[PDB]
């Protein structure tokens, strides 16, 4: 039997798998058809993002990440995985053309299910690197409580084996330039702010006594404390504590080595790569935010089948406590006047 | 107990649908897996037009259609379908994320299977109105199937398509009686008015090129707007397929389009604005995947038989365009002062 | 003859773009990006107040009272949210521009900032935001005829206030007609008979009928819409497919739309923002990251009645049956 | 102090809105989003402009060579098809303009056209559409309708290097293309002839069936089009017909890329090529979303057959790229790297 379309795609079990409840239970209601298909896209699309994020762990996992040959299908990889996430943000809007009222006629036959029990959001999650400790209070307790079995067990690997987080951390601290015996960046660095808030606190007090300048005298006071708590390790390890942060102190200057030095050609891709893990979490964060807009248009304030406050427990999780590579955003803080970055040499440019 | 998520949504089958053909032949290719699963999301939206498409044609069909209670139900539904084209459209960015070099990595193990095989894309086509003998030559697309498959393709070739639901919904609009409203006969007279006067303010004119430019024009005019009210010529037209709707079905169109703010026209104007939007976004489809397919294939031949990127560039034209007519309504606007007073 | 620069006053569109870096002598080639994509969402502002205007205006001048007028608004409404869907989506260009090439001439901006973006106020008051529900005066800003255009927006009737007076006259709520209200009470009661959540949603239901809530949550700011203009809405979406009520809830709906796109926009300018600064403080004074957290919230959602009205969702057997009498009135 | 109105200019930007039915005492109301719409589109093409001039100049002043650069050029080529995503998607905002309402003003732009967008024509030739194989409109040249100065500004923009011409310029100088080092071409139709030969042989092995016949009919096309790639005179004569665009050299190194595209050196390179490709798929689905929407405002009434010609191969600068697609082979074929060569691809 030569080889078509329908059974290389198992459309046997793809366009075999709509069972709308309304029906089962003798009522069927149109528009429920469009509530599963709309489910079962997103789900397969899950699946994609399980498959491409499975993949580059593992070439982290494995050492393959060390030879960069490996660094184009890496980006190419995580890049494809923000491009899959765009159009899921946009899917909202199919079943947007689902009213309120229509939805509410086959409503009942849903309980007590609910998008809680998708097992795949949860393996994304916590394959990217979502911490028990970042998750809003009802999720944490409640969310592995609604699986058993073989669903469970991959629940707990997906917890267990090591998250794209850690394994970005580790791949991070190994950033050429850190090595204190050579380039010393974060020593170079912290030298040249020092130097550099010295020569601003100098330019700031040879104006004359205004308001313009008192100002730019407490403006730079701020910046001050700020720029220079970078260098302050325990801060840190305290802010780590707290779970505002979540990378390494050496993987933050790994990260801020490949900013300020991206178009040095070993770092080009490397910082195509910190971009894409910033894109994948604000479009998580826009999915979340997509997801509770139209949950209110179809809820208003009542309580959700799975038995969370519904619209309010949602909009919960519209925070940055579900941000896993938060702290790639927070080094815009941190950012200097180029003329301040320690300059490059001859040696480690050919580096 | 109660319903599970998974068991609701069926995902035992959903999410156990993807075998890399690579990997049965002991090659796994990576970009194998995003070609199935774009195909399977592609298809699950297939199935829901086709379920709100067959609902709207059951509507003209059982005539529940004839009480205008029904109308937001008709118009949101085929509103729903061009906003699940769009988003078809905008997928095929995540499969243009494949490179031709990983894609044919895996590609000889397609072999001999293709799109032309897609039913419910051809079953679309059919229940929308693309004709059997307007298909471009090399498209005969029926032998791709046999069995179950091929019966349902007929089923979908002589029920009732949108195009003929829509057309005797049309040829019933209100407005069109000779002996009420008579708009045909009120609008043939206006135009003929509406002209003769526009041609006598031309004959004022100090003879010029440029006059000869405004006569030259209302000449162009004159013979487009008049042979709108050219029964023997719609005919003709329709014959060589370069017209799909009935002269009376044409009649209530334009009819529509003019009087549209009436209340009982605001939601008949909205959906043919719709099925307008539908067959652009088809067109839409049809051109994004042939610029996809030229960067995959380049002038190379489809696993499915055909010469790929030409062929498909064929199908991108009015030929595959079901209501083309409305589209072409446009040709025969005239000025507001012309419209026969309600 | 009429050329397409002059018609267009490319002359003007195309001579408006001045790089502050070149200015003071260090030009920054990414600048370019930041004043185009400002001077885009100021056309599509522009126009989105042209619309906004001309459907206030049909309202106030009682040409929506002719219901012949009712496709022109619905049309001019879905036309803001097709707009505002490309404003959300423009986002994406200015995001290929990396915090660090901002941060290269972001020191020129001090102090201006999207605060002084007098359009967006104008289109916030236009809808109906209330300056005593904002999180904090945004006027401050601005001075001279600005102050004043400004002034007028808030003072002059809102599209919240026009929808809210045309929602009060909706055919069906005189309780000596169809009498849509005391149906509804007689109804939800008569259902209210059959781990039960019964007592929880039928304490919810039957707080629709206490207009005094409504009173206290109205002048709180947590309802916005009169208590009969409440009913007009809620009549509109149980009848929604009688002929005369289907255009009417398609402008609900894209009512919805216009607040959710509007928040869409607050919530993606946010995340942008948040890669681009970090915690860092705004030119324009605020704590930019947090302060624009805060206005994603439903204090500046103006329809937010229309959202919240899925709460009072019944079986449809329980509405209010529709005799053939008001159906009569209820046809074109 | 800086302020918002005053650093965009919206004293010019907001100030620049006439209804030409205004001013002939009839106001139409949709007059006035044809008038935005043309307006951010003026505003997005004056940025493609920005972007597009920069890389050119980074090209052309050899700043290219420094391979520092490539991140910077990959992002503006990047950022210019992220800009023509929305382009294509404004269409949309002007469908929500009814061809009826359309009708009402459209007499009061004559003779006026997108024809006379001084951007859209510097952007085409910037890119490098070639003015000898646009299709004529009314049997004449694009520049008849600019006088003056603009006419000035467009021939400068024809006779200046083209991205095509520069991007070609960096493809001849791709390393490994050295007859006397890797000798990339050399080596392929070695490998190329060897694979073909390998291929023949475990087809005839077959026994004779419908796929024998079959197989012998389609090996024999595809080695008829693999062995044609090494005919550097039939090239040269597709040069000439227009049907080709890139001299034979940058046709290699642009192969060279594909199939060494994971290389440390070339995976910035890879990038580009394939943005150079979606410059040119948006441009065209301008195009077609042009056409869709002037069908449905004007039917009949002929600009909408000429613009149906543009959504056309003359119009794609970098059709070769796309073409060589055709040229592809099993990976095992492409030439191996030695750690003479491979060490010469690392950054
Ligand atoms: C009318 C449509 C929808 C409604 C009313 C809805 C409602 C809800 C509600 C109320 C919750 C909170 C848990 C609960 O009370 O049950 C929830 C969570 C969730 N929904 Fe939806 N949903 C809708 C569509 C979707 C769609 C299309 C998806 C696609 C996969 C989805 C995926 C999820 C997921 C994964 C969660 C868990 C979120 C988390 O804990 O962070 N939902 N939904
Ligand atoms: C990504 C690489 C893809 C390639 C290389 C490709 C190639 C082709 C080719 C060559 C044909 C013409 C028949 C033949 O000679 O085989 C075709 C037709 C078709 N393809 Fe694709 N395709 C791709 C993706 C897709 C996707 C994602 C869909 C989604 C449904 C799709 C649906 C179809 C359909 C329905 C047809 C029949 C088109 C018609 O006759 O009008 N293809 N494709
Ligand atoms: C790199 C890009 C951008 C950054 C970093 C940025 C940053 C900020 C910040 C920090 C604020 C808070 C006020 C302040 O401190 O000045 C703000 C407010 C604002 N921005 Fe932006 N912005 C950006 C782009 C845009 C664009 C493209 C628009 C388009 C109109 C815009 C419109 C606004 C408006 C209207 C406000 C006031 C809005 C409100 O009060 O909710 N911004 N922006
Ligand atoms: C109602 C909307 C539109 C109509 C009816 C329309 C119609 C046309 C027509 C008929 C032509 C061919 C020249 C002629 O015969 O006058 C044309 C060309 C053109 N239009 Fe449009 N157009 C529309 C909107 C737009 C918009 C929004 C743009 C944005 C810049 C635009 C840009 C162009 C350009 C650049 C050309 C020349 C294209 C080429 O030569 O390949 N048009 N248009
Ligand atoms: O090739 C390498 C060097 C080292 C590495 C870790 N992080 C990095 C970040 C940027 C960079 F350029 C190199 C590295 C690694 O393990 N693989
Ligand atoms: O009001 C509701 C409905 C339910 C829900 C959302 N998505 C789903 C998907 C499948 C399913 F079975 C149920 C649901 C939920 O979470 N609250
Ligand atoms: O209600 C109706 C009347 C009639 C009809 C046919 N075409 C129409 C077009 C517009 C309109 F308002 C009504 C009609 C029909 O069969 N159903
Ligand atoms: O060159 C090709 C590849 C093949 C193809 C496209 N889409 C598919 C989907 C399923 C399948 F099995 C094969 C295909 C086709 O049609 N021409
Ligand atoms: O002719 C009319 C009817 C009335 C009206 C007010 N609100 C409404 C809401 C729905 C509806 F169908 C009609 C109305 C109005 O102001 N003029
Ligand atoms: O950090 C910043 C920069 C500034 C800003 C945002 N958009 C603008 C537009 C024009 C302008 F001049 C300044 C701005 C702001 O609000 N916070
Ligand atoms: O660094 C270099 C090498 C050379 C070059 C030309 N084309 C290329 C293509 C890819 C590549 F990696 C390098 C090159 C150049 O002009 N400067
Ligand atoms: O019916 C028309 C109008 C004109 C056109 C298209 N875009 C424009 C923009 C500005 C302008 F003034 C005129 C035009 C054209 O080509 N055919």
């Amino acid at each position: 039997g030569g080889l078509i379309y329908g059974n290389y795609l198992h459309l046997e079990k793809v366009l075999n798998a709509q069972e709308l409840q309304s029906e089962t239970k003798g009522n069927k209601i149109h528009d429920e058809h469009l509530f599963i298909i709309t489910h079962q896209a997103y789900e397969l699309w899950f699946k994609q993002i399980l498959w491409e994020l499975d993949s580059v762990r593992e070439i982290f996992q494995n050492g393959h990440v060390r030879d960069e040959r490996n660094m184009l299908k890496v980006v190419s990889r995580m890049h494809r995985v923000s491009v899959i996430l765009k159009l899921l943000v946009q899917q909202f809007s199919i079943l947007e053309t689902m009213t309120a009222l229509d939805f509410n006629d086959f409503r009942e036959y849903l309980s007590p299910a609910s998008g809680f029990q998708s097992l795949q959001f949860r393996l994304l999650e916590n394959k990217i690197g979502v911490l028990q400790n970042m998750r809003v209070p009802y999720n944490r307790r409640h969310y592995r409580d609604n699986f058993k079995g073989e669903e469970n067990e991959l629940l707990l690997k997906s917890e267990q084996e090591k998250t794209l987080l850690e394994l970005v951390e580790a791949w991070l601290e190994r950033t050429p330039g850190l090595e204190p015996h050579g380039f010393n960046f974060w020593g170079k660095l912290e030298k040249n702010i020092t130097r550099g808030l010295e020569e601003e606190f100098i330019r700031i007090q040879a104006k004359e006594e205004s308001e313009e300048k008192e100002e730019q005298v407490a403006e730079f006071q701020k910046q001050k404390e700020v720029l220079l708590s970078l260098f302050d390790e325990k801060r840190h390890e305290h802010l780590l504590s707290k779970g505002e942060r979540r990378l390494s102190y050496r993987a933050l200057q790994g990260a801020l080595m490949i900013y300020f030095y991206r178009e040095e050609p070993r770092f080009q891709v490397p910082f195509q790569l910190l971009t894409s893990l910033m894109d994948i979490d604000s479009l998580m964060t826009k999915w979340r935010y997509n997801h509770v807009c139209m949950v209110h248009r179809m809820l208003g304030s009542k309580a959700g089948t799975g038995g969370s406050s519904g619209y309010h427990y949602l909009r919960s999780t519209v925070s940055d406590r579900y941000k896993v590579f938060v702290d790639l955003f927070n080094l815009s803080t941190y950012l200097i006047p180029r003329h301040w970055i320690p300059k490059m040499n001859p040696t480690i440019h050919k580096f």
